[PDB]
């Protein structure tokens, strides 16, 4: 009697048990989903983190910058879920921006090689993952990616804010492609999660229902709502799981 | 069910084509216990609500009537039982006289009545019902994206722009009770409501299904009803003062 | 001069701190010939650098609106038309803006506020478009209402309605080859509400200058008057139904 | 003139149909003293800049070339004279290979092509501001060209993504430019006929996208004419929008404000 009973869902982005993807995976399993997980570089380490989830799930390697990993992804997922079975959901919870482009480094001092790598991993890969997986997705399916509202500039986030602005645009185009398969594509724009202090503290102040940066469960639940059959007419869009902070000036 | 055990008030049923009728039907299929509110044609509304899968008390509510608003919480408490509170409230009410739906020829008395019913009443209903809502509760109102002007919708577009602003303020008040307030912006639905405006609205409708990456079926209110039920559930707990678009993704595409 | 030879109507002067006073002053410095409307004001308008006829205009008065074009034609001379119109009018009773809880504003007060602050932008365009030249410009004053905030309450709702009205006025004005736009200004200084509200409104103001990349001086209306004159000029000829922000860039920054 | 005595750098001229050519022409008609920058085909660009109403020095600038960016301020100072600074900077540069914009499926654009397009179309707005802010006067203005990317559309594909990135870059450039008392803004223009080549199907789709624009625009939209766009850029370069920064001004006939 779970929200995602019987659904086959791929979840990328687990690195620690504080990863937003770890909480998404935990809630999806509690709700009856059968998962396939993807990890980057430190696969033995990631496998040990995935052992903390309530149910066993196969772990596949996926470096989104690696064309060979993307070319073989659908075949490897099909081995994991069984021939004749397809995915009902895909979760993109991947991001990266070198220290030259996010933090205390001046915005103007980020070399383009660093910005390009960050945009490749954080934005272009949302299209790459949809390209690889839409041929193995069922109608009524759902692709969800993680976002941080980039509509206004802010301290420190710098080039990662630019990568999120690009990701929002990529999501609208992925929705055009996914619609051909009867699949939805949406982003969840979350408030800050402890996975800068003054900026982050502003969310709880503005949020009419408050914001707890130490609690990823409300974000995971929102992703699961989009993976469910309960938002069937929403695509190319952004759902804000931020306590309502973006709707208030002060 | 998605809403098992939840006590939810649903306003705005007039016909079985009303978006509120479909919201009520889906909510009951999902285990919710409803309280319904109707305006003016109560005997007629009772014949329509007899078509729902489960019985529900029907209370009169004219949002322009201060006495109805002053007594609403007490009448709802009588219907659900002393000691019980609401978990959800659905505002599915709108009105704009014909004059407001040429743009310049709408008299202010007509525009004011339309804004009272379509936008101010969202605050009126929250004021009356928040004192009888449980923490984790949810208030949901119906919207039609008014970010851009369009043919014929005219002053009702202005009322929706005011409603979006009212929703952001209601969220500030509702938060004090641990309650969320959000709007669902739906695509056009064939509910009961000249040649020029007729042709323009036909073009607006056709364009909607063309732009929507997953298409849009104006004869099917179920996807909209499901979206309202998602907001009434425990599955969007960090969303408030916001707008969820149940429009096939049409607003995200230019062509 | 930026506005050399242009005939421009300017509403909204009540004191020499009114944003409309600064708009009128800058427009005259830039060579415009003005017609002023107000609703005692002659002593204030005598402080402008040049003489200008002052006509009475209560935007809630249907007779004033019906006779406005004829009265303006008498003032500027038969055979002459207006090139610009400035709406710098706003009103909200203390029940709807200030310290009063959002839920305690009666609709009669909110409706009067929306009539004067939003509907009148359409009323003024209806009255004046028949006497405007092609290439003309209508400009109204706005305060960004995209997010809720303390104290502004129902005046925020009136601005949300005004932004929607501006998009529809642009549709009508386009038929005459006239543009319609709003200038969304930062706060301008045009303990009276208590210690608590005073501190909250002070924080709202300090944050504005903090967020604005070029800063924001609440005591200086000249950057706002210059922005309105840019829209009245021939230099933004392809902008209509839109909003230009003269707020130091504060709305583009989170912190 | 609106820009009398102002020293303004204008990048992006390649043909006399370039939006930058019209921005330069209007700026000179309004009394500005220009410095022009061009990419790769400098001899060809000089023949085009001879068509402007006044002479202006032409400097080479490939925005992907770190050496050109490192020497730019010094070369501009030589052109305008020691002790003089710029009052304006216009970025009117964009590029996206055919794999990322046109008829090619959105999913078939390789990242090397997308990355080159984002480097030239978005990151270079920050590169140019970094190089030129040290030689800009207080009250100065940086303006870049945009095409509203808030909604997806046919064919524009990854160039839409590059514009979404550019809008975000503009908000961060405004934070840096403010330290110098300089504004940074974008002008989002409607479609302009700059330089059946893409086939019947795509041709009809792009034609519908264009016609819809003049239909939506309450004052209409003339796709042949960059002058209303050039005038809008000059308004931002002037002293008449002194409190606008990190922002976007739409010179699109009001099309983006109307659904139909
Ligand atoms: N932490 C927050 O405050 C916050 C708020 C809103 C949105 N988000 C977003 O949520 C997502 C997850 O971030 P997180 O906070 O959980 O941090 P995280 O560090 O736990 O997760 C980021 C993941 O990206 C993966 N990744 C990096 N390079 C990759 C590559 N080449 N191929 C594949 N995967 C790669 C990492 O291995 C890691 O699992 C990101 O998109 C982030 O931007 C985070
Ligand atoms: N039909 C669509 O295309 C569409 C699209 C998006 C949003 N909506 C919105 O959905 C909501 C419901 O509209 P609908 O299309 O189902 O039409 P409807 O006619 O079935 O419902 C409108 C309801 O408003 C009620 N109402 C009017 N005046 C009232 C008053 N004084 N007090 C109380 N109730 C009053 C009517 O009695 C009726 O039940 C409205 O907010 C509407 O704007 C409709
Ligand atoms: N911080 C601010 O002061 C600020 C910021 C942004 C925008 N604005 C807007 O600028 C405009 C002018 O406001 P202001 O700050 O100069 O204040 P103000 O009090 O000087 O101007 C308001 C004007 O509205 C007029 N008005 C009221 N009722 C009227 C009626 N029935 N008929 C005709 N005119 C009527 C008043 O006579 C007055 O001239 C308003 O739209 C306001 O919302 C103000
Ligand atoms: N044409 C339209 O419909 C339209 C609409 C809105 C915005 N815009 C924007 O206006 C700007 C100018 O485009 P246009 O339509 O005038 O086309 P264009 O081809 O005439 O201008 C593009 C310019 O970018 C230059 N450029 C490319 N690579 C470069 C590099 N490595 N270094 C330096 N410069 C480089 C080219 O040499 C050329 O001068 C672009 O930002 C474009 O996106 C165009
Ligand atoms: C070897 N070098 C890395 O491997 C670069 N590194 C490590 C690192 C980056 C920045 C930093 F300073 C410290 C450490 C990354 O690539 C980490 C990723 C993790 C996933 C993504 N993470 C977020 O998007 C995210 N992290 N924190 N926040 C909150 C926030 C809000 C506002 C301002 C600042 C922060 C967000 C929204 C993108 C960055
Ligand atoms: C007697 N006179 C009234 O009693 C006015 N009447 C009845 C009536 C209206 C129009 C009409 F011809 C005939 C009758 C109303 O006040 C009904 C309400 C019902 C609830 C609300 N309904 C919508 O908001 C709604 N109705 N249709 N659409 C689609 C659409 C989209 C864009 C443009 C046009 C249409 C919408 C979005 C607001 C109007
Ligand atoms: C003659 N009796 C009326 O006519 C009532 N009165 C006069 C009055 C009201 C309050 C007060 F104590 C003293 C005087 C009005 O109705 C004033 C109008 C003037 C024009 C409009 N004014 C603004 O829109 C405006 N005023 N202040 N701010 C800054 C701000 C920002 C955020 C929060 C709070 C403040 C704004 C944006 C709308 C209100
Ligand atoms: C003649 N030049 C280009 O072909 C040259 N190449 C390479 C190329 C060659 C052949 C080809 F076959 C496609 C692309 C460019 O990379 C030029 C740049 C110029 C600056 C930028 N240009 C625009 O941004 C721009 N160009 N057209 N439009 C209107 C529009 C709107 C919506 C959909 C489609 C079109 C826009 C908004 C981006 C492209």
């Amino acid at each position: 009697t779970g929200l995602l009973d019987g659904k086959r869902i791929l979840v990328s982005g687990i690195i620690t048990d504080s990863s937003i993807a770890f909480h998404i995976a935990r809630v999806a399993q509690e709700q009856g989903a059968q998962l396939v997980l993807t990890g980057f570089d430190r696969l033995r380490l990631i496998q040990r983190i995935t052992d903390r989830l309530p149910a066993k799930a196969p772990l596949l390697e996926l470096d989104v910058q690696n064309e060979e990993h993307l070319a073989s992804l659908a075949g490897r997922v099909t081995e994991a879920i069984g021939a004749g079975n397809k995915l009902d959901g895909v979760v993109h919870s991947i991001g990266f921006m070198p220290q030259t482009g996010m933090g205390i480094n001046p915005f103007f001092d980020a070399p383009y090689a660093d910005v390009s790598k960050g945009i490749h991993i954080s934005a272009y890969s949302y299209a790459s993952m949809a390209k690889a997986l839409l041929p193995i997705m069922n109608p009524g399916g759902s692709i969800v990616g993680m976002d941080f509202d980039p509509s206004r500039a802010m301290p420190a986030y710098n080039w990662m804010t630019v990568a999120k602005s690009a990701l929002e645009s990529v999501n609208r185009f992925v929705a055009r492609e996914a619609g051909k398969y009867g699949v939805r594509s949406n982003l969840v724009a979350a408030g800050p999660i402890r996975t800068i202090q003054l900026l982050e503290e502003g969310w709880d102040q503005r949020a009419p229902i408050g914001w707890n940066m130490k609690d990823a469960t409300p974000v995971a639940k929102t992703v699961c709502a989009l993976l469910s059959d309960w938002l069937p007419a929403t695509t190319g869009d952004i759902i804000y799981a931020d306590g309502g902070a973006h709707t208030q000036l002060l």
